[PDB]
C-alpha cells in the first residue's frame, strides 16, 4: 500500500509503479520462493492457541521477541536495484543501500531474496526506521532457504551484515548516508524462552529448524499476550432496511478471501472517517473495537488468518500457562 511505513516518512525509499519492472521484482521473488498462487510468497505464522504450543516438543525451535512491525522482504538484484516488498505486494526501491559481496569487496550482490520487518525505534526527539534480517531465501541464487534455519541465520551474519559492515569502517560507506539501519533479528533456544518472558516487544515468535516455506505455516508460531490479538478488516459502512423497515445503518467488517462480511462492527461519529479504508480492530466485549487505521495496507488479513485469530482469543494461551510449558 502506497505507505511505506507509517507514521515515519523515509528517504530514499519510492513505491515502485511502473508498469515494466513492477511485474518483474513480483515475478522474481515468487521464483525464488517456488510460489505457486498469485500475491505475497512469503512464510505466514499463525497465533499459538492451546493445540499449536504441543508443538513445540516435537521438534527443535527457536524463539525471538517480536517487535511489532511492517513485514517486508527485500530483493538485491544488483546495483541500485533493491526493493522491498509488503503483504500487498507492493514494491518500494531502495537507493543508497549498498550490498558488498563478501569475497569482491568492490563488487554487488545480485539474485539475493531477504526476509525481516521494517521497525521504528525511538532516539529521544526523532524516531528512526530499523529493518531487522529476520531469514534468507536466496543468496547469489543458491537456495540458501532449502537449508537449516541455523545454516541460514548465518549465511545472514556471515553474507550480508558482515561485508557491510567491513565498508563501514573503512569511510567508502556512510550510514548517514543511506536510507535506514540494517540489522539481522537474534534467536535463541527455547529454554532461555521462558527467561524472555521473566527494540520494544508486543510478543514472541518460534522458529522451526526446517527448510523455508512460504505460504501459512503451521508452524510458526506467534504467541502474544490475549489482550493484544487484533485483524486487519476492509470497513465498508452500508446504511440498510427492507421492506422491514428502519434504515439503521451498520458497519460491515470484511476479510480476504471470504465473499461475504466476517462480522459487524456499530458506526459511530469517529468511523465513518475510515470507510472503504482498512482498519485494525483488538478483541473485546464480545465486540470489534477500532483501535488504530491502517495506512499501509490495500488489503485486509485473510479469511484464514482472521479465523486463526479467533481461534486464539476463543481457546487462548495465557502467560502463565506458556511459560509453564517452555519451563519443564
Amino acid at each position: 500500500g502506497a505507505i511505506f511505513l507509517e507514521g515515519v516518512t523515509v528517504k530514499g525509499v519510492t513505491q515502485v509503479t511502473t508498469q515494466p519492472k513492477l511485474g518483474e521484482v513480483q515475478q522474481k521473488c515468487h521464483q525464488f520462493c517456488g510460489w505457486e498462487g498469485s500475491g505475497f510468497p512469503g512464510a505466514q505464522p499463525v497465533s499459538m492457541d492451546k493445540q499449536n504450543i504441543k508443538l513445540l516438543d516435537l521438534k527443535p525451535y527457536k524463539v525471538s521477541w517480536k517487535a511489532d512491525g511492517t513485514r517486508y522482504m527485500m530483493l538485491i538484484d544488483g546495483t541500485n536495484e533493491v526493493f522491498m516488498i509488503d503483504r500487498d505486494n507492493s514494491v518500494f526501491h531502495v537507493s543508497n543501500l549498498e550490498f558488498p559481496f563478501r569475497k569482491d569487496l568492490r563488487m554487488h550482490l545480485s539474485n539475493t531474496l531477504l526476509d525481516g520487518e521494517m521497525i521504528i525505534d525511538r532516539v529521544n526527539g526523532q524516531a528512526v526506521p530499523r529493518y531487522l534480517i529476520y531469514d534468507i531465501i536466496k543468496f547469489n541464487s543458491q537456495p540458501v532457504g532449502d537449508c537449516d534455519f541455523n545454516v541460514r541465520l548465518q549465511c545472514i551474519e556471515r553474507e550480508i551484515i558482515s561485508p557491510r559492515h567491513e565498508k563501514m569502517k573503512t569511510g567508502l560507506i556512510d550510514k548517514t548516508q543511506e536510507p535506514f539501519s540494517v540489522r539481522n533479528k537474534p534467536f535463541f533456544d527455547i529454554c532461555t524462552s521462558r527467561k524472555l518472558l521473566e527494540h520494544e516487544m508486543d510478543g514472541l515468535i518460534f522458529q522451526p529448524t526446517g527448510k523455508y516455506k512460504p505460504g501459512r505455516c503451521d508452524d510458526i508460531l506467534k504467541w502474544k499476550p490475549p489482550s493484544l490479538n487484533s485483524v486487519d478488516f476492509r470497513l465498508k459502512i452500508t446504511r440498510m432496511g427492507g421492506e422491514g423497515l428502519l434504515p439503521q445503518n451498520v458497519g460491515l467488517l470484511y476479510v480476504g478471501g471470504y465473499e461475504r462480511p466476517f462480522a459487524q462492527i456499530k458506526v459511530t461519529k469517529e468511523l465513518k472517517q475510515y470507510d472503504n479504508k482498512i482498519i485494525e480492530c483488538k478483541f473485546e466485549n464480545n465486540s470489534w473495537v477500532f483501535m488504530r487505521q491502517r495506512t499501509d495496507k490495500s488489503f485486509p488479513n485473510a479469511y484464514n488468518t482472521a479465523m486463526a485469530v479467533c481461534n486464539s482469543i476463543s481457546n487462548p494461551v495465557t502467560k502463565e500457562m506458556l511459560f509453564e510449558f517452555i519451563d519443564r
